[PDB]
């Protein structure tokens, strides 16, 4: 019970030092923008660079961290706040998904333009830091409701409305590194947003020796990509768009070589046949795959 009120304390403190952190983005950077200017080529593209944030600190700012200073006192509220605010939270999707955008031009500027606004501003960090932070704080809340969780289960207590706020923030997180990757996907002939609802992706070693391929599963495509090197100014890996399968020339086999971690797509592209054999990391992976394929190929 001890070690339970520990983790309660450190979500409240540093949901404090979350909102002065936004704060130094929306009343820092933001303010300064609007009032003195950007540089010439860089006019109206500011509303990527920060993509929605001052919702999201508007939000921590006016509601959320009072509703969690209540919890100090009223822990057993703590599940209940995650479950009923399930939706706010799917504001962190919108902001993952145009994060790769926004590190584009900040890496463009971030030497001149907003070290200029660094050094006035005297922060401690880069722009570049101070827009992970609500990566950071969607992490911050799956790793710390876990450890509430796994204290409340060893002292006896009520813990079904707690669990169910932890399987909240397993889907929110996920989704927000889902929709991150696709947007560092590069190469592609074609707009992302015209392919569908990103249904599932994975690492697989693929034959056409094998190789790296993360793995794009769009409704109406399939995208095959190389794992790429990590740039200056981006906070994760990009991809290569390497080949891609249209659902409607899919064909999947189940089976290749009897193996529980294999299986086989084909691309029928007119008289141009192509096989990719996918290996997975655990048979698991595999049977979310087929089912998922399997109901799409049935649609059309």
């Amino acid at each position: 019970l001890k070690r339970r009120h520990y983790v309660l304390q450190e979500l409240v403190e540093t949901e404090r030092d979350y909102v002065r952190d936004l704060g130094y983005v929306v009343e820092g950077y933001m303010a300064l923008m609007k009032e003195d200017g950007v540089p010439d080529d860089m006019k109206g593209k500011d509303k990527i660079v920060f993509g929605n944030i001052h919702q999201i600190y508007d939000w921590h700012r006016d509601f959320f961290l009072g509703e969690l200073e209540k919890c100090l006192e009223d822990p057993e509220k703590l599940g209940s706040l995650f479950v009923k605010h399930e939706r706010r939270l799917h504001m962190y999707i919108a902001y993952c998904q145009n994060k790769p955008k926004s590190e584009h031009i900040v890496s463009e500027y971030i030497d001149t333009f907003f070290e200029d606004l660094k050094q006035r501003l005297g922060h401690r960090l880069q722009l570049t830091d101070l827009l992970i932070k609500p990566v950071q704080r969607i992490m911050k809340y799956q790793l710390l409701l876990k450890d509430f969780l796994k204290y409340s289960k060893k002292a006896s207590l009520d813990t079904s409305e707690l669990e169910r706020a932890v399987e909240v923030m397993c889907i929110v997180p996920r989704r927000c590194n889902d929709m991150m990757n696709v947007g560092r996907l590069q190469g592609f002939d074609g707009k992302i947003v015209a392919q569908g609802k990103l249904l599932l992706q994975d690492t697989f070693l693929v034959t056409d020796r094998c190789r790296e391929r993360r793995i794009f599963l769009f409704e109406q495509i399939v995208i095959f990509s190389e794992p790429l090197d990590k740039k200056k100014g981006f906070s994760m890996p990009g991809f290569l768009f390497k080949n891609s399968i249209k659902v409607s020339c899919l064909c999947l086999e189940e089976n290749v070589e009897n193996d529980p971690c294999k299986f086989a797509l084909t691309s029928r592209t007119g008289d141009v046949v192509e096989t990719f054999i996918l290996h997975s990391s655990s048979p698991s992976v595999r049977q979310t795959w087929i089912h998922e394929i399997n109901q799409i190929l049935e649609n059309q």
